[PDB]
């Protein structure tokens, strides 16, 4: 089997991407944030504290004839950005782009943090990291991909995120028309539960490529590109007037600037992030100070190849017995 679904930016900055997901019988369609950095499929629901729901579409398990309460199971998750959610668990039928999994754990939120409430466009998350990170207790549950894997034509999914435009998540096949040149595959460590790999280096603009190993994670659920302070300083040094602002919380730059591209290595291959992908707009409405899309990972504890990086590529998440990651230009 295969599936194919369009993923759509939630706003004009590509702060996140939402993908429609059918849950239950009859289907209840929710727009979920596909997150290769976590491993829970959780949703706003009829059980969510009412004051914490503000415009989201909810899953109502009592209206699904295939929903079953997973007795005694609870979940609770905290994300790198400080947000969190928790609740109980149902199993139900879940379909993405025509690919159906029966018995999928659907984690129903009883509580969500303010950042989730305040984002009316995201109805929940669909985790696509390794199932070892799933938070369901006392019996850990499998991701949608893990459940689908054996049935797929090939045990893979691909992320093709757009810049200021829709893109595609495919399951079970590689669309050879969706990229240029070849896909370069690179080793993955699953030791921390992530799609963790090592970039071979970087360049700023038309500058010389610096060969250096950068361990990090391919994370569709993180907006920006978080890299070591040395790398980030070298990038922003090429933007006149750019500076790190502790009050704002990272590098800012004059909105009048033209940003240089940023290149990262994948083996001997090179992925080029155009400068415009690195612009996240005014820090506050009407400001002429703009927020940068490349930021320091210092104090995160890990480098993160988030959407800024991934949307410059066609990315293969190869869930073979020994997982790997593939990157192509597009």
């Amino acid at each position: 089997s295969t599936g194919s679904a369009t993923t759509t930016p939630i706003d004009s900055l590509d702060d996140a991407y939402i993908t429609p997901v059918q849950i239950g019988t009859p289907a209840q369609t929710l727009n979920l944030d596909f997150d290769t950095g976590s491993s829970d499929l959780w949703v706003f629901s009829s059980e969510t504290t009412a004051s914490e729901v503000d415009g989201q579409t909810i899953y109502t398990p009592s209206k699904s004839t295939t929903a079953k309460l997973l007795s005694g199971a609870t979940w609770s998750i905290s994300y790198g950005d400080g947000s969190s959610s928790s609740g109980d668990v149902y199993t139900d039928t879940v379909s993405v782009g025509g690919l159906t999994v029966t018995g999928q754990a659907v984690e129903s939120a009883k509580k969500v943090s303010s950042s989730f409430t305040e984002d009316s466009t995201i109805d929940g998350l669909l985790g696509l990291a390794f199932s070892t990170l799933n938070t369901v207790s006392p019996t850990q549950q499998k991701t949608f991909f893990d459940n689908a894997k054996a049935s797929l034509d090939s045990p893979v999914f691909t992320a093709d995120l757009g810049y200021h435009a829709p893109g595609t998540y495919n399951f079970g096949f590689i669309d050879t028309t969706a990229y240029t040149g070849s896909i370069t595959y690179t080793a993955v460590s699953t030791k921390q539960g992530f799609w963790e790999w090592t970039s071979t280096g970087y360049a700023v603009g038309s500058g010389t490529f610096k060969s250096t190993s950068i361990d990090g994670i391919a994370d569709t659920g993180t907006t920006l590109l978080y890299l070591p302070a040395t790398v980030v300083s070298a990038y922003w040094a090429q933007v006149s007037g750019a500076k790190s602002s502790s009050s704002v919380g990272g590098y800012v730059f004059p909105c009048s600037a033209t940003l240089p591209s940023f290149t990262f290595g994948v083996g001997s291959a090179r992925i080029v992030i155009p400068g415009d992908y690195i612009d996240f707009g005014p820090i506050s409405t009407g400001s002429s100070s703009c927020f940068g899309g490349i930021q320091s990972s210092a104090g995160i504890g890990i480098n993160i190849f988030g959407d800024v990086a991934l949307k410059a590529a066609f990315v293969v998440f190869n869930g073979a017995t020994t997982p790997t990651l593939g990157f192509a230009s597009k």
